[PDB]
């Protein structure tokens, strides 16, 4: 087959959005729309760091 396998720290999603929950923003308002692709698991947010941990982190 042709898949590309993401890092296991991501996950690939038919939809998703490119203002993902953060430890800055739970929810980021934006007018994005479902993008196709690979983004941080369920449960793992963008920290004040840049990367996508744990919530305990935030």
């Amino acid at each position: 087959g042709s898949m590309i396998r993401c890092p296991k720290d991501k996950i690939y999603k038919f939809c998703g959005s490119p203002c993902p929950p953060s430890c800055k923003d739970l929810t980021p308002n934006c007018t994005r729309e479902c993008k196709k692709g690979c983004f941080c698991r369920d449960g793992t947010v963008d920290n004040n760091h840049g990367k996508c941990v744990k919530k305990e982190n935030c």
